[PDB]
């Protein structure tokens, strides 16, 4: 059994499931610039519809209400704020958020709220982006002006969404928005995603109405050593470094891992910023998908790290499952860093789901995903990790970045063609577990 006031939701992003990209006022982002450049996405898709939930949140309403959820996690569009990035706010962005604010209160459902999850307006990405000090000084307003508008209603808030894909997708391996694929742009982005995020800290807290429950979220990746070698062990903790302690230390008042800086060496980036970055947090989120099992690669890009598959795990549409890393990194962020509580923000899974002759989704992987992960939880939870919710990536199944609308990874299938959601089975799995608690 889970805590009774354990949170229990389901998670999406503006830019994966909203559409309507030009209605009332929205901006263009730098997922728009991509998703519309050839060969950029799998499939050919954009974001232009996808779930068509600008529209249609209320069905999803009605999802998270059939599942017995008690919260959901969305993100507020920037470009649909201010439009232009830097510059007027658009009402008629901040007022669709109220409504559907409101809409999610009236259901008894917790709005945990992300501001950022990837969308950059594009006229910012057009002055460096995340390249750029001035877009953290900006993301900082925008956080500003929603707070101030909803932070009478919603108390949790979360600044970012997996800074590490925005700043290394995003601008050293060029799989991301806005395509970029250069190692100091990439750690440049790292600095100014976190300087932002505390910036915004700091501004919410002084426009808010009544105090909130700030944090952000992290992708974390346990990382392990395919051997004992001093070779494979300085390898993991390269990946280790790259993706999780690039962000935690800095975020704990560690400054960023001296390991890392002398590794990056001259592409690493330019006190006061690393003050700021540590503006103290309410709660942290992580986001947990699968391991890294790690052998040294010294002709690769950095982090000259690469995985050694285990083809006697279970794999999915696009991943390896390893729920056991789920335990082994809460319980590091419990005993080693600073942060609590902590919530997982995401965890979830893709397959190839189709609708059966019976009607139903058959997603049997997921349902096994799902309970092999919170059996994890349970033992977390023993051994005194302050976790206080979960959330299931995803509500539904939407436009997955680079690999389109063809990587499904909701409890809820989505028809992309008709719009129309159906629980999937593992979704009933969820409601049925969660009722019982
Ligand atoms: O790739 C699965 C998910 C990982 N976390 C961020 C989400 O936007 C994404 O769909
Ligand atoms: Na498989």
């Amino acid at each position: 059994r889970f805590p009774a006031d354990f949170v229990w939701g389901a998670a999406t992003a503006a830019y994966q499931i909203e559409g309507a990209v030009r209605e009332d006022g929205r901006g263009v982002s730098i997922w728009d610039t991509f998703s519309h450049t050839p060969g950029k996405i799998a499939d050919g898709t954009t974001g232009d519809v996808a779930c068509d939930s600008y529209h249609r949140y209320g069905e999803d309403i009605g999802l998270l209400n059939a599942l017995g959820m008690n919260a959901y996690r969305f993100s507020i569009a920037w470009p649909r704020i201010v439009p232009l990035g830097a510059g007027p706010i658009n009402q008629a962005g901040l007022d669709h958020y109220s409504r559907m604010v409101d809409a999610l209160l009236g259901a008894g459902l917790q709005p945990f709220v992300t501001l950022y999850h990837w969308d950059l307006p594009q006229p910012l990405e057009d002055r460096l982006g995340w390249g750029s000090r001035a877009t953290a000084t900006v993301f900082a307003e925008y956080a500003d002006i929603v707070v101030r508008q909803l932070g009478d209603r919603v108390t949790h808030w979360a600044t970012l969404n997996e800074p590490w894909c925005s700043a290394m997708l995003g601008y050293y391996l060029g799989v991301h928005a806005p395509g970029h694929t250069d190692l100091k742009r990439g750690l440049e982005a790292s600095h100014n995603l976190l300087l932002g995020h505390g910036l915004a800290v700091q501004a919410m807290r002084a426009a808010a109405p009544q105090p909130l429950q700030i944090g952000i979220v992290l992708n974390l990746t346990p990382t392990y050593p395919a051997s004992d070698s001093p070779e494979d062990v300085a390898a993991a903790r390269r990946f280790d470094g790259f993706v999780n302690r690039w962000f935690l230390d800095p975020l704990a008042g560690r400054g960023y891992p001296q390991d890392m800086l002398d590794y990056y060496g001259a592409a690493a980036p330019q006190p006061e910023d690393l003050t700021q970055i540590a503006a103290p947090l309410d709660w942290l989120g992580v986001n947990y998908y699968e391991r890294m099992r790690a052998v040294d690669a010294p002709d690769a890009s950095l982090p000259q790290a690469q995985r050694l598959d285990d083809p006697d795990l279970p794999h999915t549409a696009d991943r390896e499952v390893y729920p056991e890393g789920l335990y082994d990194i809460l319980l590091r962020l419990h005993n080693d860093y600073p942060f609590r509580p902590l919530y997982i923000t995401e965890n979830g899974c893709a397959l190839h789901d189709e609708i059966a002759e019976d009607g139903g989704i058959h997603d049997g992987q997921r349902q096994a995903f799902f309970e092999a992960h919170l059996a994890q939880l349970q033992r977390a939870l023993a051994a005194g990790v302050p976790l206080k919710g979960y959330f299931a990536w995803s509500l539904l199944d939407n436009f997955e970045w680079a690999m389109g609308l063809s990587m499904r990874y909701g409890i809820c299938y989505t028809n992309f063609e008709t719009l129309e959601r159906r629980i999937k089975d593992s979704g009933y799995w969820l409601r049925d577990f969660i009722a019982g608690q």
